[PDB]
């Protein structure tokens, strides 16, 4: 299958198109640490063949936490308890990513420091973010710096930087959250440099022959945000310093959409035609026959898998043609 | 499911977007007649609720045949015959739509009259065709529209020309197999003469609120013939006079390509853009989820399953979600 | 699969262990004819690898029908219309059955004379049966015979009485049904009569190299009702007639039943067993797996599948591994 | 459906009718010590919502592995790690079972000392057995005791003795393999006396309100070896002092054997109706259907699963009817 063909990006080389999706499993201590619940969860699917297992949404600071069982990189003393993640996914044929993350505006933690690039709420049930200064902007910068080399001492292969789905990033890159009169608001470029900041703090602290990542929200869904030109002209400003575009969609705002398998492959075509640039897509897809026509068509050049991995860990095992292709142990069970 | 949804092609309306791609089942008599074997198989899909039912194709000549077990309507004692599975599939809730083929050079029947547009073997197991002179081509049109005639007292509801697989039309209009000097070759508007006048003559014998569809090969994957530029081409020639290009590739000669789920959508795609034509999608699908995917981002507007309905007639049953979208007769065996 | 092995009964081979269970269509007109409607259903099944069609309840009389749109075989005018179905099915590759029925009490057409070997209803929503006397049981063991002699006449290769699901002889062998004090009712061998003679005048108008089915019911599921014990001794008295044993349940009178697959499997190995005869098993079967257990666990002889055919026509040709089981238009799908 | 009531077993409770079957996995230390692989290999099954887990064959002498990848429980170290499995797997709502195993002539280990009940070989490839004396049966009767002492320690809900599949105390049993002619053979009782003695020793050791569960073969399929009968009445001898059978057969010597979906399922009806005692089934199941037709028929009041669960961890999940059955993690996967 071409999903079995490898790419490799910089000095990693994935051994197979499927990434496992960064899904919050909602399930770490308050302090951010890891515990046998993930490292159990990551490494079922290192086992299921996963090629790329990108970690969950981990906090760069606790304020930049979704929920407060969110894990965290914020801290040196959060690495030895990742590293556990990381080893046994290796031990067991994957290449690991960890997704950085700062929840911003999005933040549910009642009780935490909530900021944004401007002072408007996530929906009611949100604390109102304080409007971030300048200088707070380039100590958040600094701080997903510091999560990339803490992350590289842990170990990961990739990092990803979570761009998308109504996130602190996100917030700055839409217009529809974006309200600011200074350096980080208003004209394209201004509304972009966050994220170029972030992503030039990363390459300085993340070994240059390993990949970086970015996931994106391509469409807000609504009249004066984000939509697909939109993201096409910033993907075009950071293309030469990224690897891949995770592509997403939504997440800013609440807003009805059409779902359906592959409701989001087009955004990952169009980024990865009119940019030139790797993409990966996801979104409702579960079967091999879709994950298939994605890659062979060139619409996206891995495929991520989220919901059908928690229900279905094994799914890259399933698609394997000879017994040999199984972990030893499980050989008898080939069918 | 978006596959629920009709379709209405001039007074046709077609209950769901799934259609029976034609299928050869060599299986009539050397008299070209169809028999109970047809009258079955086509029933079979109706009963499992496959919108269009496409026919094989049927021989508008007998030199037009590729075998003597075809299907045929070059005389007015097939249409009383072919009535049979017309009034049975439409009965059972199917529009019902024919295939209507001149094999040209691929003709394999050892006693008929092999013709082309020039004398080039479709490959080294193939019979020298015999080179049309302009008088014969006429004849042949003539022919395309006394078929057509045929198959509207028949009662089919859709034709379908077939200009794609190599045969006779596809023959005329690629470069690697027509070769003439004279009004039917060497420009690209002569080549596509033949196939301007099938479709204006069958016309004239087709009532004007029923479709036509056209099967094309928008590729035939070698350099100096068809690609999709020059299927664009042909396609905005003739998009006025007919309704829905159901779209294919190849066949024309031996040619090595990659074959994945979904191998010819984005050609069905592609005409449907840069054309603005409806289309149909085929080419290993077999997923309801696959199909949802290629309806919803609107890479064409028909899915059309062949194999996967030779092994699983009743696929579209499968989809419903209510006991009474079934057969009456089959409703206790709904989930 | 041991699913793929024949089974030859008399001098009627069938290829593999699947039966299309019979499976009433209600789609034939008052004149219990069948239609084009019909002939598909069936052949569909038979391309679709079924090793035996048994054809739904058809009925010996008008008065036998359940619907007024059931198939029948009570004129002979019925034979060249049902020999369609059978010549279709046998030239693609089917054994073809048919069932030879009786509604008896369950009879559902107001306007037929609905009998019964006693005046007791079904239910509520059924007609009072007229209770039958004894030159009228003989006419109807006629009819029996006679449906037998069309049904050879039109070709089927295996007949089936059907005993079963509350219709005419499984009243006649429930003691919840049969409160007659004559020959035919008081006493197991009383209630068995009508059975014995209708498969008696079955055998002399059906040909002595073709088998002979008889589809029960061997649970009443109702205390004073048929049980699995005796409906072994039933078998018993008939078992050196007929040729293998359809087993079901119920019908007879609304029961709660727990439903689940396999649930009348143990009824087929008990009678299977007990009896030293062959057995078909029903009842929500619907896997290759389940199958192929109850096959090679001697539960059974054949496996009838009812709805799974309905929904999965083509369920047989899923189980083959090679192309060449395949019909050979189909071939490139394998 | 009937597969999801729980089982009560003296006070510990099954919360479904579904056991991992025991399973080798030949990834321990030379040490017999369990690792990281183990663990995550039995959690990923407590997490798919397995009622009982029971651990592959652990030999309660270095002697009575069958290869020197299998896991042990002679000592206090390998206690302390099996406890990491145990616990793991209880936190995440499985029993946890131990199956507590000897190999006897069956041990595949070139530099140990085999040992059976007679001098025979099991097959060409093994070696001989050596002939042990009653003193040395007593010693390993007490190393069962020892075994099940450190089983409760390491806090396993359930014990079972392996005395199947052609191993130590089925050597005993089979008078195709028992020519003994002191008090431990020729009788059916003398034949029965090393299990009736293990069986006495491990309660000895195990609390009396956990339940022992006993792994047989029921047939040799061999004329003069065990058959369902003979094994009737060894179950007889035992039935009042363990609390479930798990029915399998073979292992002895090799045979040609009928494999097909439920091949063992009428030896468990058959000593559960006439021994009046509850029992498993296990063998080439791996279908709901199948499942609830063993359980709804009373043919076992458990339904092992080995294979099936190698390949498809979350067999249990996927036949929840609602999102609640799920793990939390993973209820927006439910379907
Ligand atoms: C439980 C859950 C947690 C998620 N957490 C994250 C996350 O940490 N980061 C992220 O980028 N997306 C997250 N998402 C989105 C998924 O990664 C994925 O983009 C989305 O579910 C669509 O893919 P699917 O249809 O394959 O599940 C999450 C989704 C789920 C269901
Ligand atoms: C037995 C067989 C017969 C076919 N005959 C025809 C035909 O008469 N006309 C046609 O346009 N294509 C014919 N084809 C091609 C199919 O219609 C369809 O385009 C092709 O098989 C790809 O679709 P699938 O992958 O869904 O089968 C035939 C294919 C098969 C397997
Ligand atoms: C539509 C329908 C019609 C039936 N008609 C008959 C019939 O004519 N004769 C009969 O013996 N059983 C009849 N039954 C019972 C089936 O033959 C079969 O015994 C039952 O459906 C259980 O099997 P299944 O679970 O495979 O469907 C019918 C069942 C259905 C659903
Ligand atoms: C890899 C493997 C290891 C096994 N190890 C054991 C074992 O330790 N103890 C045991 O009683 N059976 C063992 N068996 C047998 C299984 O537990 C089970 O009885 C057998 O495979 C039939 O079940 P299945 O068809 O569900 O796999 C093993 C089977 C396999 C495939």
């Amino acid at each position: 299958s071409i999903l079995h063909m490898p790419l490799k990006i910089k000095d990693i080389t994935i051994k197979n198109r499927i990434m496992m999706s960064p899904m919050c499993m909602y399930s770490a201590s308050t302090d951010g640490m890891p515990n046998d619940w993930h490292i159990v969860h990551y490494a079922t699917r290192a086992i299921g063949g996963v090629g790329l297992i990108m970690q969950e949404a981990t906090a760069v600071e606790s304020r930049g936490r979704i929920t407060d069982h969110d894990l965290g990189i914020w801290n040196d003393e959060q690495v030895k308890e990742l590293k556990k993640i990381v080893d046994i996914c290796k031990a067991n044929g994957a290449v690991m990513g960890i997704q950085l993350a700062h929840a911003g505006r999005k933040c549910n933690i009642s009780y935490e420091d909530v900021v944004g690039p401007s002072p408007i709420k996530a929906g009611d049930r949100y604390k109102l973010p304080r409007e971030l200064s300048v200088e707070e902007i380039k100590s958040i910068v600094k701080a997903f710096g510091e999560a990339a080399k803490r992350a590289n001492l842990a170990g990961y292969d990739v990092v990803e930087i979570h761009a998308a789905h109504g996130y602190l990033i996100h917030e700055f890159l839409s217009p529809l959250s974006n309200k600011r009169k200074d350096e980080y608001g208003n004209s394209i470029e201004n509304r972009a440099r966050f994220l170029i900041e972030v992503i030039d703090e990363v390459r300085k602290n993340w070994p240059e022959n390993k990949p970086i990542f970015v996931r994106v929200s391509a469409d807000d869904y609504m009249e004066g945000g984000i939509n697909i030109d939109m993201m096409v002209e910033y993907i075009n400003m950071i293309k030469d310093k990224v690897d891949l575009i995770d592509v997403s969609s939504g997440g800013l705002l609440n807003v009805d959409i059409n779902l359906y398998p592959g409701y989001q492959v087009k955004y990952a075509e169009t980024i990865k035609k009119r940019c030139n640039i790797k993409t990966s897509a996801v979104g409702l897809i579960t079967t091999q026959e879709l994950a298939e026509e994605i890659l062979s068509n060139e619409r996206a050049d891995l495929v991520a898998l989220g919901r059908e991995l928690l229900r279905n860990p094994y799914w890259v095992l399933h698609t394997y043609t000879s017994k040999e292709d199984w972990p030893k142990q499980y050989e008898r069970a080939f069918k």
